[PDB]
């Protein structure tokens, strides 16, 4: 089997992407944030504290003839941005772009933190990291991809995120019309539960490529590109007026600037992030100070190849017995 679904930016900055997902019988369609940095499929629901729902579409398990309470199971998750959610668990039928999994754990939120409530466009998350990170207790549950894998034509999914435009998540096949050149594959460590790999270096604008190993994660659920302080300093030093602002919480730059591109290495290959992809707009409405899309990871503990980086590429998440990642230009 295969599946193919369009993913759409939630706003004009590409802060996140939503993909429609059918849950239950008859189908309830919710728009979920596909997140290769986590491993829980959780949804706003009829059980979510009412004051914490503000415009999201909810899953109501009592209206699904295929929903079954997973007795005793609870979940609770906290994300790198400080947001969180928790609740109980049903199993139900879940379909993405024509690909159907029966018995998928659907984690029903009883509580969500303010940032989830405040984002009316995201109805939940669909985790695509390794199932060892799933938070369901006392019996850990498998991701949608793990459950689908055996049925797929090939044990892969691909992320093709658009810049200010829709893109595609495919399951079970590699669309050879969706990229240019060849796909370069690189080794993955699953030891932390992430799609963790090692970039071979970077360049800033038209500058020379610096060969240096940068370990990080391919994370569709993170907006920006988080890299070591040395790398980020070298980038912003090429932008007149850019500075790190403790009050704002990262590098800012004059909105009148034209940003240089940023290149990262995948083996001997190179992915170029155009400068415009690194502009995240005014720090506050009407400000002439703009927020940078490349930021230091020094306070995170891990480097993160988020949407800024991934949307410059066609990305293969290869879930073969030894997982790997593939990157192509597009």
């Amino acid at each position: 089997s295969t599946g193919s679904a369009t993913t759409t930016p939630i706003d004009s900055l590409d802060d996140a992407y939503i993909t429609p997902v059918q849950i239950g019988t008859p189908a309830q369609t919710l728009n979920l944030d596909f997140d290769t940095g986590s491993s829980d499929l959780w949804v706003f629901s009829s059980e979510t504290t009412a004051s914490e729902v503000d415009g999201q579409t909810i899953y109501t398990p009592s209206k699904s003839t295929t929903a079954k309470l997973l007795s005793g199971a609870t979940w609770s998750i906290s994300y790198g941005d400080g947001s969180s959610s928790s609740g109980d668990v049903y199993t139900d039928t879940v379909s993405v772009g024509g690909l159907t999994v029966t018995g998928q754990a659907v984690e029903s939120a009883k509580k969500v933190s303010s940032s989830f409530t405040e984002d009316s466009t995201i109805d939940g998350l669909l985790g695509l990291a390794f199932s060892t990170l799933n938070t369901v207790s006392p019996t850990q549950q498998k991701t949608f991809f793990d459950n689908a894998k055996a049925s797929l034509d090939s044990p892969v999914f691909t992320a093709d995120l658009g810049y200010h435009a829709p893109g595609t998540y495919n399951f079970g096949f590699i669309d050879t019309t969706a990229y240019t050149g060849s796909i370069t594959y690189t080794a993955v460590s699953t030891k932390q539960g992430f799609w963790e790999w090692t970039s071979t270096g970077y360049a800033v604008g038209s500058g020379t490529f610096k060969s240096t190993s940068i370990d990080g994660i391919a994370d569709t659920g993170t907006t920006l590109l988080y890299l070591p302080a040395t790398v980020v300093s070298a980038y912003w030093a090429q932008v007149s007026g850019a500075k790190s602002s403790s009050s704002v919480g990262g590098y800012v730059f004059p909105c009148s600037a034209t940003l240089p591109s940023f290149t990262f290495g995948v083996g001997s290959a190179r992915i170029v992030i155009p400068g415009d992809y690194i502009d995240f707009g005014p720090i506050s409405t009407g400000s002439s100070s703009c927020f940078g899309g490349i930021q230091s990871s020094a306070g995170i503990g891990i480097n993160i190849f988020g949407d800024v980086a991934l949307k410059a590429a066609f990305v293969v998440f290869n879930g073969a017995t030894t997982p790997t990642l593939g990157f192509a230009s597009k």
